[PDB]
């Protein structure tokens, strides 16, 4: 049976793993600098093995995974580029942003290895190998940002590899990718913090504010409980793009001052409409 | 002749002005602990004839003066503007002595303000706002336990005695909610911080993301948990959201110039560039949310 490499044994790496042994008979290996975390999901059968050796295990891997931290995948392709591996083998990663890390393969392995950057566009903010599930990326978008000479074979191939996910994978390039996750996911991640830290400040003078806004408020600012490691992580690989969304957005705000300073209950009302119209507009997941 | 008879010959009645998603939720509420008559009176005769389908209301008002006339309690549950104009219709008519009306605005300042300027010492009118709902609109989706250990404020009027806030506790006791009794301009700055201006920032955030979407038809696809959950809410009526903004637009105002201040101070933070200063700034975010009761 062929030999996958799991490199960070985590929620994500756990999730693609689960994926994969779900609709192919092969065996992942895992390797992780946290031996507990690899120990866990070899117990919980996430993984068939740990590996003693990395180079030795991708050696013979048919299919290498990141699904470590991006400045750990950076770090870890250098290796990667000193081994040698199949000439068959696709190596990709689970980075929320791609910029750096298609770089990286691109100044390491042109022509060589058939890397392929990858995002899976779902989480729980549940952490741990003991919180991977097979389903984790069911119905969700999987992007896929393949190095310039990677044959579109080996792209449907990865796809296969990880059909058990029930994602709809998409090829993107790395500009369009980070583009387009820095407008409907890292912005948003942004807001959701700066949100809570607004109603932080009030609820320091009155705590009734702190016993309301576990209602509806703790509810819709859910993600700002993601690892602020890993949040203040993704800012700087994508600080530029953010950069030009905040000045925007603190320009929206302005106009949305002058909308509710002008008193129009019309204007107020087509903001509202208008912004009820492009909500509605998004298809229904799962 | 009723006093001569120790015993109640007919049920209670009770009308509900907006047979909605609150309004009717709050009539299954009150039906689950109380043996009523709920006639229900609507602008939208579709809405109220639903309601009637689906055992939410037993009759419809045909005449809204004969209706409160008759009614023990009146609730409304029309937009928060609709609510505050109705009041100087219901101050014309000629209402039981006993009788306790409620409303189920977001914001209480204004109608309360309007209440005290119509029925001073002679109408036992009392504010609510159940702090539970849906951007989801239409008796259709109302439920009985949709306000289930929600809080629910009330902000009776100056005169109202205690035993008459107790009564309407009683009558809504189905809801299964925590009441507490606040003054208006408590209400609206608490309520405008926690709900009115975090609805603001999600329609902000899917206006900004749609001026992207027209040039790039992906952002439009690849919108996911993080975007759609924070912008459910931008799902809300229009109408509702636009009479809650004009109700609370001072505190709404103020809270938009230290918004523009706080992220300007991002901005300097992102900036900088310092992956310290902005993990601080999702830990402060994360610590505190965390620290909400469950
Ligand atoms: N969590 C999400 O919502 C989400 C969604 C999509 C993509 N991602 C990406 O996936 C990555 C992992 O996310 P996660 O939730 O699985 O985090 P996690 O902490 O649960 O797992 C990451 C794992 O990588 C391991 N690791 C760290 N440095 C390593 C190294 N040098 N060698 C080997 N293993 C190493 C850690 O010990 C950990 O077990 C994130 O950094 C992000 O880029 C996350
Ligand atoms: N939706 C929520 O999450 C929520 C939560 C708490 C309080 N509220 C408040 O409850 C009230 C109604 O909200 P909803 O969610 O039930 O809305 P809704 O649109 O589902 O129902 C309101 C109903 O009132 C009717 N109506 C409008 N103007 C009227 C008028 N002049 N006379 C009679 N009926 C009229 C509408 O046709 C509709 O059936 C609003 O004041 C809102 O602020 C809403």
């Amino acid at each position: 049976r062929k030999k996958v490499v799991l490199i960070g044994t985590g929620l994500i790496g756990g999730s693609l793993a689960l994926a994969i042994k779900k609709d192919h008979d092969v065996t992942i290996t895992g390797y992780d600098i946290f031996q507990e975390q690899v120990e866990r999901a070899k117990e919980l059968h996430v993984v068939d093995e740990i590996a003693v050796d990395l180079q030795h295990a991708c050696e013979e891997a048919h299919l290498i995974v990141f699904a470590s931290p991006v400045e750990e995948t950076k770090k870890l392709l250098h290796k990667l580029a000193s081994f040698h591996l199949r000439e068959d083998v696709i190596v990709t990663d689970v980075g929320s942003t791609k910029g750096s890390i298609m770089n990286e393969a691109e100044a390491l392995f042109s022509k060589e290895i058939s890397f392929i950057g990858g995002h899976p566009m779902a989480g729980s903010h549940k952490t741990g190998v003991e919180s991977a599930k097979a389903h984790l990326f069911e119905n969700a978008f999987y992007i896929l940002t393949p190095m310039h000479h990677v044959p579109n074979e080996h792209v449907e191939e990865l796809k296969d590899w990880l059909k058990g996910t029930g994602s709809h994978f998409l090829v993107l390039n790395t500009e369009e990718h980070d583009y387009v996750t820095g407008i409907v996911s890292h912005f948003p991640h942004l807001i959701a913090a700066g949100l809570v830290k607004q109603v932080e400040k009030h609820a320091g003078d009155n705590p009734l504010i702190h016993q309301l806004a576990a209602g509806g408020f703790k509810d819709i600012t859910r993600i700002a409980s993601s690892s602020p490691k890993m949040w203040s992580d993704i800012v700087k690989q994508n600080r530029e793009h953010l950069m030009v969304l905040l000045k925007e957005w603190i320009s929206e705000m302005e106009d949305l001052y002058d909308t509710v300073s002008s008193g129009d209950a019309g204007e107020i009302q087509n903001y509202f409409a208008d912004a009820k119209e492009y909500r509605d507009s998004l298809p229904v997941r799962k």
